[PDB]
């Protein structure tokens, strides 16, 4: 039996805690993070090669998601690091990609605690160009919500990006007024619709509208609309009648190490 010791207690937990920092150091410092990818497919007749890296962590024979540690990233400021493992990672991927004759894409997600970190930007820039991988190959999403509360700092890293021929594009976007409002201050080079709006597309009136609402906007604005979660086939055709650039989900295509997908 383990005689309850409050302090023993606690100090225990803190143990567990630390022992996930420390892992996420040594994966930061081994290599030990791994992407995967996500083939996004165009539905408006340009065919491009294009997928979302996704991001696992490879420790002791498991491939973990980031449901495992990244509360424990954000609480102990290791998002930051992360998300240039990822980027720098990801432009590797591109580069080697390139290098083998494929012209591929990736999108790939920052937060918010990026827009001002100047390693990110220097990650970029360096980065594309030891790769000799043009700016465009590389687009950036980051949560709408994010940017609402940082927003002088997204447009900064939006502008700073941007001069790399980079796109950067909203993830979780909405259909509110809110949303409209920010488009006009805040110019992304591409919206992925939130699942809130889609996840229902086939079925849902107000999905339809809300959805339409955004590609009436977005299309003339020249920003590219893009839905994930897809998972059927009636979905899928709700969102090229909608006029959605872009789709990705299991329907499509499911994460996996391999860029294997068919674009065409
Ligand atoms: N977004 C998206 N996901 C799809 C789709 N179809 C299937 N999935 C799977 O569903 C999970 C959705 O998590 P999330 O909301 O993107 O939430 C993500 C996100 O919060 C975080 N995450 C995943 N990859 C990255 C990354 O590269 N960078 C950062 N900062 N966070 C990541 O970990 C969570 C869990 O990711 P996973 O284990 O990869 O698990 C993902 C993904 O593998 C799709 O169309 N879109």
């Amino acid at each position: 039996v383990s005689i309850y010791d409050p302090a023993a207690a606690d100090r225990a937990e803190e143990e567990r805690i630390e022992r996930w920092v420390e892992q996420l150091r040594e994966a930061l410092v081994g290599d030990g993070f791994l992407l995967h990818y996500q083939p996004v497919l165009n539905l408006q007749g340009e065919p491009l090669e294009l997928y979302q890296a996704f991001l696992r962590l490879e420790r002791n024979g498991e491939m973990m998601s980031p449901n495992a540690f990244m509360a424990i990233a954000e609480e102990h400021d290791l998002v930051t690091e992360i998300d240039r493992w990822v980027v720098a990672r990801a432009i590797r991927q591109l580069g080697e990609r390139q290098r083998a004759g494929h012209k591929t894409h990736l999108l790939v997600r920052i937060g918010p605690n990026s827009f001002s970190d100047p390693q990110m930007i220097d990650t970029i820039r360096e980065q594309l160009a030891v790769y000799g991988v043009p700016g465009e190959r590389l687009w950036l999403q980051t949560p709408e919500s994010k940017v609402f509360t940082h927003l002088r700092n997204a447009q900064q890293f939006l502008a700073a990006v941007s001069a790399m021929d980079c796109k950067v594009g909203l993830e979780q976007f909405g259909s509110g007024l809110d949303s409209f409002q920010l488009l006009a201050h805040f110019h992304p080079a591409f919206l992925k619709l939130d699942r809130g709006i889609t996840g229902d597309i086939a079925s849902a009136r107000d999905s339809q509208e809300k959805i339409r609402e955004i590609t009436s906007r977005a299309q003339p604005a020249g920003i590219l609309t893009m839905a994930e979660f897809v998972a059927d086939a009636q979905s899928m055709s709700s969102f090229f009648s909608a006029g959605v650039d872009y789709v990705q989900g299991d329907f499509v295509a499911p994460t996996g190490p391999l860029m294997n997908y068919e674009f065409g």
